[PDB]
C-alpha cells in the first residue's frame, strides 16, 4: 500500500549518478553531494543529493516514504522540487533535489562580495511569501522556515526548502528527534505558542517568516544576538520584539510586527503577506 503508493517517487541507478567525492554540504542529517540525473533522451540535470544517514527502523522508513509522496506533488516556482528518492538495499536513503547555483539565501546576503539593494531583499522576501502561500494551501507546516533554508537558483529565483533532519508527521516526534540527535531547536525562529505548547501550525510559520524578513533586511544578521536561547520566551512574553533594521522601511517593519502578534489567529495569512509585500515592493524604484 505505502510501497505501491511511493513507487512514482523512487529513482535509481538507471537515471542517477551520485558523486560521493563531490561534497556540497555537511550537516546533522548527513551529507549533501553533487549528482547527475540523465533523462530518457540522454540529457543531464545537475542535482543535490541529500543523504538521510539516521533513517533505519520500520517507523522511520515508512514516515520517509510518506513525506516523499507529499513533497513529490510540490510544483510551484518558489518551492524547491523533489526529483525523487533513492531506496538503496545498501546505504542510507537519499533525497534528490534540483541543484541551486547560488546556495542558500543567508549565505548569499552575508557575503561581502555580494551587494544586493533594499529592493532586492524585499523582492527575495516576496518570493518566500509566494512559496509559503503555496505550502499553506496544501496544509503543509514548514516548522523550520529561515533564510538558511531558502535556496537561490541560476535565475535568482528563491526556492523554499529544508536542509535539516528528516521531516516527521507529528509535532511530538519533532522534539523527540531533535533531542535524540543533538540537533538544536530553531528557538529564535519559533512562535511564542510553539515554545510553550510544542505545536506548529501555518500561523507559527507566519511568525518564522517575520524573522526571515528581518534576516533579509539585516543582510544575514543573527536574530536576538544578546538574548540567550533560554531567555527568548520571557523576552517575547514581555512584549519585546526584534528591533527595526537600519535600512528597513516603516511599512515593512509593521508587517514583521503583525507576523509576531502574540495571538496566532490575528497574524496575517501568507495570501495577505503576498498582497502587502507586493505593494511595498512596487514603491521601490529599480
Ligand atoms: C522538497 C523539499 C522541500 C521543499 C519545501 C519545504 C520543505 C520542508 C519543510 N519542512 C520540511 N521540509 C521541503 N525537500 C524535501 C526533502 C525530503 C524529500 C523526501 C523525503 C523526505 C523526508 N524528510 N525530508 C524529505 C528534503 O530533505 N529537503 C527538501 O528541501
Amino acid at each position: 500500500e505505502l510501497v505501491q503508493a511511493v513507487q512514482h517517487v523512487v529513482i535509481g541507478p538507471s537515471s542517477l549518478i551520485v558523486h560521493f567525492n563531490e561534497v556540497i554540504g555537511r550537516g546533522h542529517f548527513g551529507c549533501v553531494y553533487h549528482g547527475t540525473l540523465l533523462d530518457n533522451d540522454g540529457k543531464k540535470i545537475h542535482c543535490a543529493v541529500k543523504s538521510l544517514n539516521r533513517i533505519t527502523d520500520i517507523g522511520e522508513v515508512s514516515q520517509f516514504l510518506t513525506e516523499g509522496i507529499i513533497m513529490k506533488d510540490f510544483s510551484h516556482p518558489n518551492v524547491l522540487s523533489l526529483l525523487g528518492i533513492c531506496l538503496r538495499s545498501e546505504g542510507s536513503p537519499l533525497v534528490v533535489l534540483p541543484y541551486m547555483k547560488h546556495g542558500d539565501l543567508r549565505n548569499f546576503i552575508r557575503n561581502e562580495t555580494h551587494n544586493p539593494t533594499v529592493k532586492d531583499l524585499i523582492g527575495f522576501g516576496l518570493q518566500v511569501a509566494k512559496g509559503m502561500k503555496y505550502l499553506a494551501s496544501k496544509k503543509f507546516v514548514h516548522r523550520d522556515l529561515a533564510a538558511r533554508n531558502c535556496m537561490l537558483d541560476e535565475k535568482f529565483t528563491v526556492k523554499v526548502a529544508d536542509f535539516g533532519l528528516a521531516r516527521v508527521m507529528y509535532d511530538k516526534e519533532y522534539y523527540s528527534v531533535h533531542n535524540k540527535t543533538g540537533a538544536k531547536l530553531p528557538v529564535k525562529w519559533m512562535a511564542l505558542e510553539s515554545l510553550q505548547t510544542q505545536k506548529f501550525t501555518t500561523k507559527s510559520d507566519v511568525w518564522s517568516f517575520g524573522v526571515l524578513l528581518w534576516e533579509l533586511m539585516t543582510r544575514g544578521a543573527p536574530p536576538y544576538p544578546d538574548v540567550n536561547t533560554f531567555d527568548i520566551t520571557v523576552y517575547l512574553l514581555q512584549g519585546r520584539r526584534l528591533l527595526q533594521p537600519e535600512y528597513c522601511p516603516d511599512p515593512l517593519y509593521e508587517v514583521m510586527l503583525k507576523c509576531w502578534h502574540p495571538k496566532a489567529e490575528m497574524r496575517p495569512s501568507f495570501s495577505e503577506l503576498v498582497s502587502r509585500i507586493s505593494a511595498i515592493f512596487s514603491t521601490f524604484i529599480g
